[PDB]
């Protein structure tokens, strides 16, 4: 009947239909003839439009909707673009778009919390070395001493004629990645470019496995410049397995904070191209990933050689059941230390609790069904039999090409 | 206009072409992706299809724009324009059955495409005569547990009257008989199967692995109940390499997925029943089949006779059951000499599939969700790779089911 896409969990035999969808109003890379879903990378009218919607969504979200000062504002924005070819956000609407992106954001499995939370607003700063203590203030709040808390900090908007605030690394924690005589990697090979700019402009670089990158740093129409995070402020957790001894001895660690810094926070046309975000890592985001993905730390041969597994064939498993432990350690090490983490079951249940939610608060929630479902056990967890309809709504975070 | 896919581990990238050829939109528009959903929402018409698939024929045998193509084409039109349909030779049969395979973006073991035992049963009349053709379709695929590709061709759909149809989902599944607490006792997924072939006068088993009757019918007449003789039905007794008590769970798998449901066309023309099977990935067995919580739903009864702490999440009992439960079953195929692929091994031999398919016809189409299997997803080489989905022509299609 709804002339809307119907939805199915086929677990347990439940329908909805999305009505949110028809709120997009941009193109993903998908036509009748052709899906490609699974790709990971897809003047003052439009902003105008694009303005006059995101004021829209906020008097909205405040219930005034249609209301004097609605239509003031909506006045006063247009006002300031006829005159600058920009507008600037209200210090409440900024909070609102932030965590409007993120609960937007279709990839994110963790957006049962979306409404919470900490919006910092960096709009005044204006060197590179003010970024730098706006990020280790952003890095102390989220840290809280492992008991981690969601937040995000947001420098300038993107100006006509001027340079962007950029944050270089992709993230504002990473690990150096050392290109070898040999051709290998010390390190994680994901961070071998971002490692060689770092040296490049003149860090001292380590030749460990796990050294921690500085911060490359760019303000407005200026070189990038370097900063080392004082090592107190990087929560990092050892690796030990709750069972197995040896597990230790293999000298593992992870830092504490996931806190994306290369993504572009759109809200009303406005682009804000350095807003790092953090929250709390999902467990298989360390263990499967991070520390077993061939093009990243590949361990899984070394574990699986102390299990004593036949790593000659593929049918003894031996690569699922090293990927379990390796998994485990990872949770059972951060629990250990105190440090909030969570593991694929939890996530992917409080993600089926936060559908639900948003079936009733909006009539739909997008999706990215191959990033929702976790890298291990997929059809364990419940959002794996669970049909997903994916489009891009704002406002939005969005991948932005490195600025080298 | 044409799509760049790229392998993330490898950063090696292609160019897909061939879903230029498309005909059948799929269910995506630039608005939004429905490429996680599980099903979809003439004269000319038929005469267009069938000249392309006659083209796709003679130009398979390198014959193209010959004598025997012109004059095939000219039968077909001939046919057509008299009749409003036609008939495919068995040689076009043959081929368009590969070629569905071939074009199917939910199958990993498309490597094996081109080995495919084709029996036409195209002059079927009788539900009776399709058992005896079910029969040695089986018989042949079994082979004593050295499995072989196999697809059983029934009359094609006709528009003056009802479609031969198998009325089972697969040709082997086991009961779910539906008990007095609300509870599923068997398979959970065949209880209105199971219902109807009670209904249709079976008498019903009582176990959990019951291996269910066919109902089988021809056009415009009542489903037929037919049993399979129980010496043709191949099945594995479940044990473990190292965990002796598990043998002790009484579990069992049948060793022929022969899907039984699905409509297959060719040409145009459309063929309602039309029984195909391989053999299987072990994680369709170990993990959906018997730990899916609307199936079989094992896991807990496997943690805690691992006696593993069910109590929390993070203990990853779940993780662990599943793995064990999936080496058991690779285990006992294995043992019993029956064919058997893991997901490891189907995967990799699934992305040389990828490139022979690029230089061959510069592109595949796939369903990611469908070829990253269910457990250990990014564990296996395909989690890494893009690919482009869509609907080439021959197919194999979802159809209503008859009830
Ligand atoms: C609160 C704890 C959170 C958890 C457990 C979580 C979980 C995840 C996971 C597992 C992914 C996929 C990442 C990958 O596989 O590379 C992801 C993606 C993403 N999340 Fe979250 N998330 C959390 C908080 C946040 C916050 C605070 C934001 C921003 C305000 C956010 C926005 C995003 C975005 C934009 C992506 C897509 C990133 C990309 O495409 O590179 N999430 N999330
Ligand atoms: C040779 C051994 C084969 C293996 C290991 C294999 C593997 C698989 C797997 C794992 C699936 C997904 C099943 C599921 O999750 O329900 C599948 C789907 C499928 N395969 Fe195969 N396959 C094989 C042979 C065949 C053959 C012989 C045909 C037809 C001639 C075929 C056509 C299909 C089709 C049409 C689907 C999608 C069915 C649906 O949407 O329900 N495959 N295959
Ligand atoms: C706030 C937050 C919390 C969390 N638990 N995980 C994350 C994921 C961070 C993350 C880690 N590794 C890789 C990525 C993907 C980077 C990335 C790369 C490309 C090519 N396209 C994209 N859209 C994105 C993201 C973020
Ligand atoms: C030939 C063959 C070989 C093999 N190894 N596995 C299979 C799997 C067959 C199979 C088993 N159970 C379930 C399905 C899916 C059934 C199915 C159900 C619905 C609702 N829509 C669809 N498109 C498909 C397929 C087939
Ligand atoms: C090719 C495919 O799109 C790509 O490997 C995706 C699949 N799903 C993912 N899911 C998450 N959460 N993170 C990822 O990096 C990926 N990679
Ligand atoms: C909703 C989702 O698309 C559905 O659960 C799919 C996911 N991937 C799958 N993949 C395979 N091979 N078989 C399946 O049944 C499914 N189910
Ligand atoms: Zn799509």
């Amino acid at each position: 009947g709804p002339k809307f896409p119907r939805v199915k969990n086929w677990e347990l035999g439940s329908i909805t239909y999305d009505t949110l969808c028809a709120q997009s109003q941009q193109d993903g890379p998908c036509t009748p003839r052709r899906c490609l879903g699974s790709l990971v990378l897809p003047p003052a009218e439009q902003l105008l439009s694009q303005a006059r919607d995101f004021i829209n969504q906020y008097y909205s979200s405040i219930k005034r909707s249609g209301s004097q000062a609605h239509e003031e504002r909506l006045q006063e924005v247009e006002a300031e673009v006829a005159s600058t070819g920009t507008y600037h956000l209200r210090e409440s609407e900024l909070v609102f778009g932030a965590k409007q992106a993120w609960r937007n954001a279709p990839r994110c499995v963790g957006r049962i919390q979306w409404g919470k939370l900490q919006v910092f607003d960096a709009r005044d700063c204006s060197s590179a070395q003010e970024m730098f203590t706006y990020i280790c203030n952003h890095i102390k709040y989220a840290t809280n001493r492992g008991n981690l808390r969601s937040a995000i900090t947001v420098f300038p908007q993107r100006a006509p004629g001027r340079g962007d605030f950029r944050i270089w690394n992709s993230q504002l924690v990473r690990y150096a990645g050392y290109r070898q005589q040999d051709g290998s990697v010390r390190g994680d090979p994901a961070n071998v470019e971002i490692t060689e700019l770092c040296i490049q402009h003149g860090w001292t670089p380590g030749n460990g496995r796990f050294d921690v990158l500085p911060l490359l740093l760019q303000a407005p129409d200026e070189a990038p410049e370097l900063f080392v995070l004082p090592p107190e402020l990087v929560l990092e957790v050892p690796l030990e397995h709750p069972t197995l001894e040896w597990f230790a001895a293999l000298g593992l660690r992870w830092y504490a904070l996931p806190a994306v810094s290369n993504m572009l926070l759109e809200i009303g046309g406005l682009e804000f191209s350095a807003a790092p975000f953090s929250g709390w890592y999902m467990s298989t985001e360390i263990g499967t990933r991070n520390l077993c993905d061939p093009h990243r730390y590949n361990i899984l041969e070394d574990v699986a050689v102390c299990m004593d597994l036949d790593t000659r064939t593929t049918s003894s498993l031996w690569k699922d059941k090293a990927a379990v432990e390796i998994n485990l350690a990872v949770l059972h090490s951060f629990q250990l230390a105190k440090v909030t983490i969570v593991d694929h079951h939890a996530a992917t249940v409080s993600f089926m609790k936060h559908l639900d939610n948003e079936q009733k608060a909006r009539g739909g929630c997008p999706a990215d069904w191959a990033w929702i479902v976790p890298p291990i056990s997929g059809s364990l967890t419940p959002v794996f039999h669970q049909e997903m309809v994916n489009y891009i709504l704002s406002p939005a975070f969005r991948y932005q090409p490195d600025p080298w």
